[PDB]
């Protein structure tokens, strides 16, 4: 059965091209709708629907006593968001970051040595708790600051969200399923090649929104994404996980994810996010991918 590897492989590409597309201008509709900013509409609606993958993943691998998945594909989807991701639409559409969103960016490296300093000797169900509570505090308090009957523009603009967003979460496990059904047919099936492979997976729609927007001149939404899905990686998906058991300790990635962090920030602070920003980025990616567990 190796073409219908390749079937589901190929659709979930097809699923994810026009599925993001879909989310990106549906998202962006809706911003304009409720009088918000594309940082805004990224850093929620956006960040909350595409780390969905990664919650349910934490959640179930902890139960499963399997905590060291939870932790390291949570920290793991944060350093790609910044690097991989982040990194490539830097350089696809420079960005000049506003001294409003620059506090929202401050806030949350604050919130990631916050996670890194209590993590130290791992994450109890009380680091969850806390953790949790931090990142409804910060979506609440990143729309209250961007904000201020049945219009058919209205319903059409959820129908692109909705849609969209299904389309982009339904083809990222079809790639994954598909690859999974390829390699197991072709005898080459390891079982780190499966971890790697559901934990990129899990950050395929945050890579495929975060490029459609950059394409569409979107610096905002893009940024946005990007910081509200590591902060929903982090209070959500690592918070969950060690509601069910004690997550060891990854100080070094912490590490990793901190100094990235504080380079988004300084960045965003005092120059622009732009191409040789962007290069940095993907270069440390790189580095981390090859020297990292
Ligand atoms: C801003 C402060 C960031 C660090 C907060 C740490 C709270 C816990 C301190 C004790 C940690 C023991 C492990
Ligand atoms: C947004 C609410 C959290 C801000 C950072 C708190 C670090 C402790
Ligand atoms: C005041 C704005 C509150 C926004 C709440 C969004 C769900 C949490
Ligand atoms: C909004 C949902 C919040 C759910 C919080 C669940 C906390 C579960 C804690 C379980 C602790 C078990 C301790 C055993 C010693
Ligand atoms: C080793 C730490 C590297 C931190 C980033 C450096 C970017 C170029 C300056
Ligand atoms: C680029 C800035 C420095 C990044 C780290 C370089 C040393 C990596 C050592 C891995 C072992
Ligand atoms: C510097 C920023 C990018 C990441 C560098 C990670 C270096 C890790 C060195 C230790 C690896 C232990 C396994
Ligand atoms: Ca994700
Ligand atoms: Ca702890």
């Amino acid at each position: 059965m190796v073409i219908l590897g390749v079937g589901y492989f190929l659709l979930g590409l097809i699923l994810l091209y026009y599925g993001s597309d879909w989310f990106v201008l549906g998202s962006e509709r809706i911003a304009r709708h409720f009088n918000v900013s594309n940082f805004v509409i990224g850093a929620t609606v956006m960040a909350i629907g595409t780390s969905l993958p990664e919650i349910l993943t934490s959640a179930y691998a902890s139960y499963m006593h399997a905590p060291g998945i939870s932790i390291g594909n949570a920290i793991g989807s944060c350093i790609c968001n910044i690097g991989l991701v982040l990194g490539l639409s830097a350089i696809i559409s420079p960005i000049i970051v506003d001294k409003n969103l620059q506090k929202n960016i401050l806030v949350y490296l604050l919130f990631v040595i916050f996670a890194a300093v209590i993590g130290i000797d791992g994450f109890s169900w009380i680091d969850g708790v806390v953790l949790l509570i931090l990142f409804i505090i910060y979506l609440r308090w990143t729309v209250k600051n961007g904000s201020a009957k049945n219009n058919p523009s209205v319903v059409f603009s959820l129908v692109l969200l909705i849609i969209g967003l299904i389309g982009v979460l339904v083809g990222a496990e079809l790639f994954v399923d598909g690859a999974k059904k390829i390699a197991l047919a072709l005898d080459i099936s390891d079982k780190v090649i499966g971890f790697t492979l559901v934990a990129f997976g899990t950050s395929l729609p945050e890579l495929m929104v975060s490029l459609a927007a950059a394409k569409r001149n979107l610096g905002g939404m893009v940024l946005g994404n990007v910081i509200g899905s590591n902060i929903a990686d982090i209070g959500g998906a690592l918070a969950v996980g060690s509601l069910f058991m004690h997550l060891p300790a990854e100080n070094v990635q912490m590490a990793v994810l901190v100094i990235m962090s504080l380079l988004l920030y300084l960045f965003a602070k005092y120059s622009k996010i732009g191409r040789w920003q962007g290069i940095l980025f993907l270069a440390l990616y790189i580095i981390a991918i090859a020297s990292l567990r």
